[PDB]
């Protein structure tokens, strides 16, 4: 038991703060403005690391475990205020990076791992649809099997990254007669006859950060193209939301450290009634729940991570940490907000948006009620 | 104890749900989404009736009670989604229209108040400032006293209306050696010597409802634009606070019903895993936590204003409303968007936007916190 | 819409408070202490109009609406410490003077209902049994048809006043094919060859006031006991349910009267730092909820009574008052002790042993969830 | 960073886990049913160690850091119901051996701290007065400078052990003109003249636990028995609630996990409409809370203890160790009881007093107000 950071991991973190706060932070106000996602930005963050995660050495990555990625990742949060393009960039490394190096062939990584990893080519992960959003098993879309590969239709809404992506993985029945395990998982490119991706679907909520849905009409898909084996879809899309619950995560960690920095500094230099407002029980006690929140769900990240590194069943660890984790960020992104009181309402301030951008945490990758769903069968109280 | 409403105060609820339903609610999408306050609408709602309230039938009003102006406001929200536009004339009519009728000089109300209750000319309220916004008494401005009136100056801020305001209901110390006793309140001219209104100051909630700030450069006031005694400005500004608490949040009592109702729908219409998400207990238990919070925090309104006709002392029952309803109309602002998950993140349904212009009544008229000071003081806990 | 109490309602709750002040309450302590229910006080409480209800002039009783006996009950639990002989005795009138009177034939009521009505018998409800608690109609006990009447066999279990009753209303299966409409209500008599009834078993919670267990071994029910319809149990178990949330429940929001007075008066006495404790905001806080709770409950409850009593539909309305009161009750009993601090921990005081009283509270007559699943179902979530 | 106990901190844990289990918990129900604090088994278990924590191997201890003291407090918890007589030990070990270990004379030590550490002496701490609990250094105890030593004079209240104790840790102003560094800290023995300890106080939390007030008429103190040096004894005091904090309250993440096994147990075995109550998602998430809470506070308190253990500062982690382990234990309290329904309320079964038990953890060693004024002073927001 210990909880201090080895010299490695605490220069991953403070290297990935640095390139967060010198490179991604700068200008981010006229971006968030403007809506923009710079994919130019986005494909140095990727290059610096932040689209590698546990890719080895041989396809351009370092390695790295879940805890470290998860540093990496907080690090990223905390130092840049452009949270939708690391939504994009987190979201491109776990839904997509990550299930190509751990399941695709040899030939597929050959192919593809090291231009995603270098962010040459831009992901998209598209899993849900109209009827399967909490229930993703019972996905319409369908891979028919036939000589050579496999016929693709349906649709995929919500899609991050689809209207900038260069390839998408894609999940669909290859046996619609089942659930779970009649899912099959492929790669296939911008400009294949037959796909159709939708114009960007705007929203408030991580307002730069794109996504639209997707149509499959009679796609052919090359045999090759099929990630790991037939009817492991499944098991695949599992093991890339564990990455993405486990380790996107930490992005909102790391937000809440810079928020609570920000709220502390201005309880102590807004003076109401001849004292700092932080000097009044009813402000100081929301404060400090927001640090009490912080402290208790950072580490139940680090631990869920830390569990995966040994090879211990992390899951129901990485939903209690995505649960926790999304919770206290928007709470406490209301926290903060009343703690400036009518200073809030300032858009070079930040706070608004930054709510915006934490309510979509308890949606995505499950929401937080599927997240209680996977704790209470792991509790064996679902039998 | 009965809680039927009258014929009449049914006939006043249902025609004001008219109106906002078939001329506000009409085309308010496009306006929310440019971010326009039509003045047009503005008068013709202000015409209708919605700057009204208690004003006698001598200056156009229908000398309305507290309890029948909190019910027009409540048809209102729940009619309309333009809640920027509605925000706006509930302030014109409570913190200009109603003091300068309660307090204001026969010479006073023979210039003004008509044409503020026809909405042929807008008002706005300026008593924030920089350095006194919960500590509202430590205003700076100034008004100092001189031969046929008063010499102004000072910084107001966060003032509703201002970029659209013909009139501006001002208060400042005309004794600067006391707090509360030393305010006197003015209605002053747009264009007036001195007077410089800042441009609109964007915000993400309310967003089309515009504020400023203004100062005051060495302006003269003359003797009769003081509006009461001298000296009355803070018992002046403390009723006015009273109609914004207590009549002002009918709003969003009338906006969480017409988002208990859009939730309602939703969640028996969405089916996953073969039926209507509301039959899971952890949605079904959240939309129940939203209709209690409305059955409490309408009664609660009711009462404060059913007391404030009745002549019976209604400041704490005021506090306690204004507190409950704003927290419960963003908590369900929240619960509503769990409920529709990824959905929620559409601008055509509005629910992320609802929720943002649920966050500042949580500080307007008086932070939360500050609810809760004026309660523990009538609890007799500030002895 | 009305807030005043009419003169007669005035009256009812004035009358009934100084009888539980200086009647129930007198000497109540030594009683608490050892754990007495007191028979002889409890037939003058039933005999003074706690047990009439709405039972009309030809049986003892005075016709009083749900309105009126809810102000009644409101004073009882304000005026006398003793809440386990005040749960008694509302059990009494809820569960078994109501239902004999609103459903027995007048040969049953002739015989057994004005001795009900003015406590010379005792009465209990007997519906739960070990295998059948919120799923009630999965009852299994039995009385099977026969010459005469039923043979009843069958265990109940949690039984408020077994152990002093003189009479019992059973509900048992007649169909033992169906649920709800297989059930049956009798009225039995202690003494009876067959019934068992158990010891009183000792508890924390509501301590003096005894349930047991009760054993049906082959009883012969005479037909002219069956109370209702045959079949009809389900619905007298279900109207007897509406009475026990509805009007003994207005119980914990008298307690709750009570318990803000005596935590409001010890936080204006009770110094530290040199002012009284009330003065910091996280106690003044505390104790703001308490009274924002007890204000709006006591409205839920009023309009809930109220609309039973105009013959609207009251059924969610009343399990909306059920939990909210219960909840409310106990979040304030902890609060009250957090008020007190170390002097919580005093037997004279009672505030631990008020706390105990209420945390039944949320599982009689439907635990809180089921009090829920019921809104759930009025609102269309369960279609 | 690292999760995993040492071989050693687990041999600690399970070796104290086994004894609580195997010697305290066997017969512990007749000793609580009987409000019996057993002198003999309180001796067994402070001398298997439960009296030892730091202190040394010359005073008959083994040298434990705080995380190793706080694994064989958690232990006790979980292995034991009877957590009257584990607060009495774990009283005696933080507030008394503790200080006379870390501050006493080489003559103290030598005189009385091995018979402390075995349990042949049975030690209480006497701090709080009826004008000093949380304003405790405003405490009036006198202890007078003269010739020899002191003439104590005053009055304690609520203290644990005082109807048992053999010596008393004392805490009174050498300088009455001072607060904090007034206070010196003594130890007296019982029988000493002008000593006078009163009965037993009896309470329904912690019932067995036994605790009174003590007054002290015109005591010689000798120069000896000074603990520390003259005027440190707020310093003393400050460091020994530390220790309460932050191992003490152990106890209670040890009681969370005990009272979570039972709960899943119950809602696993405990069917109603067909189902196991745990497949509701009202009975789920409550039980997912329990264990939300209990995973997140016990590494907040391990980390707290090893943060002490590395030289860190860990004062404010102790603090928010102690206000999450004890808010927690309480709302888990009444989960658990929310889950069993109307078996909760069986003596037999403990639920409903180990709610009791749980109640003071948020009062004693300071209350979570006070906790909260600890972490706004470390914030920086008492400035
Ligand atoms: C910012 C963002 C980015 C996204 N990116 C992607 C992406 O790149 N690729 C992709 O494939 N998807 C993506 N998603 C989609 C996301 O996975 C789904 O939104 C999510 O799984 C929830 O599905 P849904 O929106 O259909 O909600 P629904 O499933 O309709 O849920 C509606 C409500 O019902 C509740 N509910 C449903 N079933 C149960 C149950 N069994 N028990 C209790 N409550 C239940 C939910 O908790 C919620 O409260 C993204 C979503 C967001 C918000
Ligand atoms: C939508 C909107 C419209 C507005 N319209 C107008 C308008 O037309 N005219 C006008 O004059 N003003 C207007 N206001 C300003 C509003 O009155 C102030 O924002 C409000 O009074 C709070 O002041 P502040 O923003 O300076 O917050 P501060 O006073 O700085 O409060 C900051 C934080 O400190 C807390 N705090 C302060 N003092 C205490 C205390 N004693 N105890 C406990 N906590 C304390 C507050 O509760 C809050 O959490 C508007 C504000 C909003 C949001
Ligand atoms: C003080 C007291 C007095 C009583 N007096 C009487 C009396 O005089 N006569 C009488 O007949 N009975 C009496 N009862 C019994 C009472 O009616 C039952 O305790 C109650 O109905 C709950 O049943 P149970 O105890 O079997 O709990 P269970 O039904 O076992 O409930 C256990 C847990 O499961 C939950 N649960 C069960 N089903 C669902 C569901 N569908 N959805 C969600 N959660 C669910 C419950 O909410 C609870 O959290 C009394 C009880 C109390 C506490
Ligand atoms: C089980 C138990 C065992 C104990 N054992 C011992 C023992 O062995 N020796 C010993 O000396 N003492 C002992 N104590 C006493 C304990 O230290 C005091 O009860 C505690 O410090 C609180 O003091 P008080 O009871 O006087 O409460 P008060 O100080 O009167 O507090 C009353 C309320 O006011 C609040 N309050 C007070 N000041 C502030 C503030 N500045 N800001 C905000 N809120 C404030 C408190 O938080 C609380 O809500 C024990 C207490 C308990 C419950
Ligand atoms: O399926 C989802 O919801 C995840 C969210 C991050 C990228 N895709
Ligand atoms: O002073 C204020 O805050 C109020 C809010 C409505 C208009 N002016
Ligand atoms: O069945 C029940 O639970 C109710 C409670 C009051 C009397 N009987
Ligand atoms: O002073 C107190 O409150 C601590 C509690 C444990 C023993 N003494
Ligand atoms: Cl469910
Ligand atoms: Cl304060």
């Amino acid at each position: 038991m210990d909880f201090n950071l080895s010299n490695s991991q605490s220069d991953i973190y403070e290297s990935a703060y640095r390139f967060a706060c010198d490179v991604l932070d700068q200008d981010a106000q006229t971006r968030i403005s403007q809506k923009i996602l710079s994919t130019e930005l986005w494909k140095k963050a990727a290059a610096y690391g932040f689209a590698h995660g546990p890719v080895s050495h041989q396809f351009g990555g370092s390695e790295l475990g879940a805890l470290d990625t998860a540093l990496m990742i907080e690090a990223l949060g905390k130092g840049s205020r452009d949270i939708g393009l690391s939504f994009s960039l987190c979201a491109h490394l776990c839904a997509c990076v990550i299930p190509l190096y751990r399941f695709g062939s040899s030939e597929l990584k050959d192919k593809y791992l090291e231009s995603l990893v270098t962010g040459k080519l831009i992901a998209a992960n598209a899993a849900t649809e109209p009827d399967a959003g909490s229930d993703i098993y019972n996905m319409q879309a369908t891979a028919q099997p036939c000589e050579g590969g496999y016929i693709l239709n349906g649709k995929k809404i919500f899609i991050t990254n689809a209207p900038i992506a260069d390839v998408f993985i894609i999940y669909a029945k290859t046996n619609p007669d089942h659930g779970f395990l009649g899912v099959s998982a492929f790669l296939i490119e911008k400009g294949t006859p037959g796909l159709n991706v939708g114009e960007v679907i705007p929203k408030d909520c991580l307002s730069n950060c794109p996504w639209s849905e997707i149509v499959f009409n009679d796609i052919f898909i090359p045999q090759s193209q099929r990630i790991g084996m037939e009817g492991a879809g499944g098991a695949i899309f599992h093991d890339s939301m564990i990455w993405a619950k486990g380790c996107l995560s930490a992005l909102f960690v790391g937000g809440l450290a810079r928020l609570l920095e920000t709220t502390l500094e201005y309880a102590k230099a807004r003076q109401q009634f001849g004292k700092a407002i932080g000097q009044f029980q009813s402000v100081s006690n929301r404060i400090i729940d927001m640090k009490l929140r912080l402290e208790q769900c950072r580490l139940m990240l680090y631990r869920a991570c830390w569990k995966h590194d040994q090879g211990q069943d992390a899951e129901a660890d990485i939903a209690m940490s995505k649960l926790l984790i999304s919770e206290y960020a928007v709470q406490s992104g209301l926290d903060a907000i009343q703690t400036f009181g009518g200073a809030a309402m300032d858009q070079e301030l930040g706070l608004v948006r930054h709510l915006l951008n934490m309510i979509p945490s308890r949606i995505f990758s499950g929401t937080n009620d599927i997240q209680k769903e996977i704790i209470a069968r792991k509790l064996g109280l679902r039998g």
